[PDB]
């Protein structure tokens, strides 16, 4: 069979893990299409053939809760698929031929075409339905995809590159001191050769973005390193677990950094095209500072990576510290540097969420409010509604967010907002497998029925509606006289119950407008009375 040929080829292209369900005796065609319908493997495929065909910031790496994000991946695929691979528009399928399996036959043709490209074969790899929509009705899946932080992870490992179980431990203690010395003077190189020299050329609105950050990082580490060095020089080196813990809250600036970086850096890149006197000098600063091995972009990615490495270094120092009192202490600093890394990962996720939201906002016409105010996307896709003014099933597109349902009519790539629904006032009420009969009710208890193609779709939406509503009105929200509501804190915040940090940059938790308290959703009832 020809889809079996595709499979094999996709495996040869390192796109499909050779242990995946379309590999097993019995594998249906539908299992292949299931694995391609979010355009992710397809996007990776192109990159495995033409390195850098598609920049990852253009790929929606985990789009399964979103028809919108899957479609954008497939369009990115098809589009670079003709613009960078030769293929003619009569040789590449149309999005829904894939995402709604309206003609998977033509998707397989496109790949075969790809396999015969002067590029596929230029690489050693040999070239090569109706009932689909029904059959259809994944940690494994993305094993072969570049995860989002690999680009930076190599810049970092390049920059840092250089028995018994005491030589093993000491070997680790030297990795910690050396990478730190090297990290610390790297920040210094960025200031001295970049941020200072550049200050003059650029408005304090073009550079002011990066400098306050880098400079604060240089000061913290410059000091960090002094105290790291001392605790190491002293016999044994047991004061070390204390340096890490002492500096944890100081290191929370990495949140602000790993939050503003990606934008001042895209801004730097815009002032690239928009000037010659600039583009020409960030080759100088480069050439001068390190002799052209690293651009300023390259270096701005380094702090995001460095902060994520501390728990890893300590994790290994801990494997080789046999002493009982030693271990339980290093595991304290390890606890602190792992939390640090978890906070930064929270900032990375909210960064991404905000990109998706901006994405929806640019494709939604007749929308007069900022989507960010309505919490985070839960799921978006095609359903059928009737309200109390219609009865004939109206086909509509919906975006669900924590605080709102956007009912819309899709017009190609643009979505017209026909009915914003403020979910503060609504509640979910449930009610033979006939395709499109699976409905539950969305009712205000002082005032729509939603139909889903399949039982599983309905379950997946109803589940999201419940999480959304639970976020609006969590348990104990009104407990002890409080009035807790979702809230995006601007400044680093801790909870008035678990005393630990609210994580992220965007709807980190809840706030009682009355006592000013802040809490995690779970910590809510443990919060001292209003
Ligand atoms: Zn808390
Ligand atoms: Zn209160």
């Amino acid at each position: 069979e020809l889809w079996r040929q595709c499979t094999h080829w996709l495996i040869q292209c390192r796109v499909l893990p050779p242990s995946h369900r379309v590999t097993w005796e019995g594998a249906q065609v539908c299992e292949l299409a299931q694995a391609l319908r979010d355009g992710v493997l397809l996007c990776q495929l192109l990159n495995n053939l033409l390195p850098h065909a598609i920049n990852l910031r253009e790929v929606n790496l985990r789009p399964q809760m979103s028809q919108f994000l899957c479609l954008k991946n497939i369009r990115t695929f098809l589009s670079t698929c003709c613009e960078k691979f030769g293929l003619k528009r009569s040789e590449l399928f149309e999005a829904f031929d894939l995402f709604d399996v309206q003609d998977f036959g033509k998707v397989i043709y496109t790949l075969s075409a790809l396999s015969w490209t002067p590029i596929a074969q230029n690489r050693g790899i040999m070239p090569f339905y109706s009932g689909l929509s029904d059959q259809i009705d994944d940690e494994d899946l993305y094993d072969c995809v570049e995860n989002e932080e690999a680009e930076g992870d190599e810049i970092y490992e390049d920059l840092m590159r250089s028995m018994t179980e005491y030589d093993k431990r000491c070997c680790c203690l030297r990795e910690i001191q050396q990478t730190e010395e090297k990290y610390t003077d790297t920040l210094g190189s960025i200031q001295q050769h970049f941020l200072k020299p550049l200050q003059r050329f650029l408005k304090p609105q073009d550079i002011e973005i990066i400098f306050i950050n880098i400079e604060d990082l240089l000061r913290v580490h410059t000091h960090f390193l002094k105290e790291m060095k001392e605790a190491l020089g002293t016999p044994g080196a047991a004061n070390l677990y204390q340096v890490f813990i002492k500096y944890k809250e100081r290191f929370l600036v990495y949140g602000r950094y790993c939050s503003q970086v990606e934008s001042a850096s895209k801004h730097l890149d815009r002032v690239a095209a928009a000037r010659e006197d600039v583009q020409m000098k960030l080759e100088e600063c480069s050439q001068r500072a390190n002799n052209g091995r690293f651009t300023l972009r390259d270096l701005l990615m380094v702090p995001m990576q460095r902060v994520l490495k501390y728990h890893l270094l300590l994790q290994e120092l801990v494997k080789h510290t046999q002493e009982a009192m030693e271990k339980e202490n290093l595991r304290l600093a390890l606890d602190a540097m792992r939390d640090l890394a978890q906070c930064v990962n929270e900032v990375k996720r909210d960064n991404e969420t905000l990109r998706q939201i901006t994405n929806f906002q640019l494709s939604i016409e007749n929308l007069d409010q900022s989507l960010a105010h309505y919490g985070r996307p839960k799921i978006d896709g095609e359903l059928k509604i009737t309200s109390v003014e219609r009865r004939s099933k109206m086909d509509r597109y919906a975006f669900l967010l924590d605080k709102a349902l956007l009912i819309c009519k899709r017009r190609g790539d643009s979505y017209d907002l026909k009915d914003f629904v403020n979910l503060h006032s609504f509640q979910v009420r449930d009610d033979d497998n006939k395709k499109w009969s699976h409905m539950f009710l969305l009712i205000e208890d002082q005032g729509y029925e939603l139909f889903f193609k399949t039982r599983e779709l309905k379950k997946k939406w109803m589940e999201q509606f419940e999480m959304a509503i639970s976020n609006i009105y969590p348990e104990n929200a009104t407990a002890n006289g409080h009035d807790f509501q979702m809230f995006s804190f601007e400044e680093t915040t801790s909870c008035k119950a678990c005393q630990m940090l609210l994580r992220g940059t965007f709807y980190q938790g809840y706030r009682c407008h009355r006592c000013r308290a802040s809490a995690h959703k779970e910590c809510l009832g443990r919060v001292p009375p209003c």
